[PDB]
């Protein structure tokens, strides 16, 4: 006689959980997460912004890296998200408790964050994390400005209903750098065709490929750095092989078409 299985925690490659020192992207923008999960700090004369936090166990490391940059808990004003999965939104509830930060997100991301990633359209209750509340709801194309850095929301539904690309302009050498933080365009283990929980999944991904291709995009970063060919452990050469937004969208679409064909075959 056989009991119900124990709960299984989601495990990840060690590199996803490997702390790294701050890596500078542009004049006010730094990578502060791990070797394989993006967490972007944008530092301004009127406070700081964090774009994603990575996994639940990353909160204290993020705070250490902020302190190393001169950003205190009180100085962190805003958290934005690519999407509200456990591997990017994991420590948001904890960061809100330990800092001044408020969360801005679209309605879809807010609803999923408030459930802590439970009842996911594809993963069910498999990838839960501590729930958090959004403080501000944003619409597509809406701008948020901190210390004169202007963040623009570009909805790119598919990976999650609330998937968002965030764009802003920083500087390097007195010249503008148009940075695009584009969300994931994967469909890990998804049923794509005839999905009752997401009937227009395929059209949404198609529109999202087009949205990504057209972003203002001098430098592309992604929540999993490998997707845009970043190597954060490579120091001075981390971003050398980085894809354009055009090439990232094309590769994602080619992968997606292959997955659709494998699904029809299966
Ligand atoms: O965001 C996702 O849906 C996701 C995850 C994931 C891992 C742990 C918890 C939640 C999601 N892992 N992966 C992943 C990424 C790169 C290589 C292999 C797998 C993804 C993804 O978007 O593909
Ligand atoms: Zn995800
Ligand atoms: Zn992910």
């Amino acid at each position: 006689e056989v009991p119900l299985p124990q709960l299984r925690a989601y495990t990840v490659d060690a590199s996803w959980l490997q702390p790294m020192a701050p890596l500078q992207i542009a004049d006010h923008t730094w990578q502060i997460g791990t070797e394989d999960l993006t967490a972007l700090l944008v530092q301004t004369p009127d406070g700081a912004v964090l774009l994603d936090g990575g996994m639940p166990q990353m909160a204290s490391h993020l705070l250490d890296n902020m302190k190393a940059r001169g950003v205190t808990p009180r100085d962190l004003r805003l958290i934005l998200l690519s999407h509200a999965h456990a591997d990017h939104a994991g420590p948001v509830a904890e960061l809100k408790r330990r800092t001044g930060a408020k969360v801005a997100a679209n309605a879809e991301s807010a609803v999923l964050l408030a459930r802590g990633g439970s009842d996911d359209l594809h993963f069910g209750d498999g990838i839960t994390y501590p729930p958090a509340n959004a403080d501000r709801i944003v619409m597509d194309g809406e701008v948020i400005t901190v210390g004169g850095i202007v963040f623009t929301a570009h909805f790119m539904a598919g990976h999650t209903p609330g998937s968002t690309a965030w764009t802003w302009t920083d500087t390097r050498n007195g010249k503008p750098v148009r940075i695009a933080y584009a969300d994931s365009l994967s469909a890990p283990g998804y049923q794509l065709q005839g999905n009752p929980r997401y009937p227009h999944l395929i059209e949404d991904y198609r529109r999202s490929f087009a949205t990504v291709r057209a972003l203002p995009c001098d430098v592309l970063l992604t929540p999993h750095p490998g997707a845009s060919n970043w190597d954060y452990a490579a120091g001075a050469r981390a971003g050398a092989k980085a894809l354009t937004c055009k090439a990232y969208a094309d590769a994602a679409e080619q992968k997606f078409d292959g997955q659709l064909a494998k699904e029809t075959a299966g």
